[PDB]
């Protein structure tokens, strides 16, 4: 009868409000945060609603393996199954540094170690989650995970022929084949070839990050075909991701991953939604 959800960077942003429109449906949810501080802050705000859901909190960092191995300890522990696994945690790898004339083109600053983090994070951190919880998921009667992408993961945001050729052969997709993308992407980005390489000049670990994610959602919706998994652009949201510029609501935004999460048991799986409506990964 009761259901049980994880969403992973939680404390703010559009993670926090889809644990909010989970909570509000009746289901268990474990929100999550890296900083403890911050998660039971968001928590206690939570609590204040008085949804139907219960609302627990657990600690976690997505690139951190003994975290996440405490994390999937505690689901099993609590709850033995899990149904729902929002992947929501992510980070841009920047940061920042007459009105007519105003030019912004140097606020945001990009280095190699803020791209490997960015990359570290919102796609090594979601399948790291992912592949701890597993386990806990094939358990559930109707199991589903979603990804949190953006409308900057299709895949022409990519100019290069080799990796779009890697990235959209759908029926050739490896998790080793993902590999190989960010490895050229990285080499590359710090090389200092990224135009002549074919990448995207500017947010390029963020862009690369989410055609990755969406890739890896496809992955993973084969593996798995009783599993609703799905990647989701929740739409441009005022949230701290883009210093508060946005057209959404956070809660707005987070409508999107929450009708992914609660589909029907005959709903779709391994699809690309901008907001509410099916989009293509090319
Ligand atoms: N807002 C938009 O316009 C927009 C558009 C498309 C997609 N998205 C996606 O939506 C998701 C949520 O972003 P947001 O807009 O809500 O941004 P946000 O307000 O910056 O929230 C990001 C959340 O991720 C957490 N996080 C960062 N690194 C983490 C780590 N290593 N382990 C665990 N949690 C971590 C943050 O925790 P801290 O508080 O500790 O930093 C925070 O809770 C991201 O995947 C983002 O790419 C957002």
């Amino acid at each position: 009868s009761e259901k049980y959800a994880v969403v992973t960077g939680s404390n703010k942003g559009i993670g926090f409000e889809t644990c909010k429109k989970l909570a509000s449906q009746g289901i268990t949810v474990v929100l999550t945060a890296r900083d403890e501080k911050r998660g039971l802050d968001a928590l206690e705000k939570l609590k204040e609603l008085g949804l139907s859901g219960k609302v627990l909190f657990h600690q976690l960092d997505v690139t951190d393996s003994s975290s996440v191995a405490s994390l999937a300890e505690f689901v099993k522990k609590q709850f033995g199954r899990l149904d729902i696994l929002v992947n929501n945690a992510g980070v841009n790898g920047v940061i920042t540094d007459d009105p007519a004339d105003v030019d912004f083109s140097k606020i945001y600053k990009e280095t190699y170690e803020l791209a490997e983090e960015c990359i570290q994070i919102n796609y090594f951190g979601t399948k790291r989650t992912t592949d701890a919880l597993l386990p806990l998921l094939q358990l559930s009667a109707s199991p589903r995970i979603v990804n949190i992408s953006s409308i900057m993961g299709q895949l022409k945001n990519i100019p290069s022929e080799w990796a779009k050729g890697i990235l959209g052969d759908a029926s050739n997709l490896t998790e080793d084949r993902l590999d190989e993308v960010i490895n050229n992407f990285l080499k590359d980005f710090k090389e200092g070839s990224l135009a002549a390489k074919g990448w995207p000049p500017s947010f390029s670990a963020y862009i690369v990050s989410k055609v990755v994610v969406n890739a890896y959602t496809r992955i993973l919706a084969k593996k798995y075909p009783n599993f609703k998994i799905n990647c989701v652009c929740p739409g441009f949201a005022k949230t701290d991701l883009n210093h508060g510029l946005g057209l959404l609501t956070a809660e707005e935004a987070a409508e999107n991953p929450v009708k992914l999460a609660l589909l029907p048991d005959d709903g779709p799986s391994g699809l690309f939604f901008d907001r509410s409506e099916e989009s293509s990964f090319e």
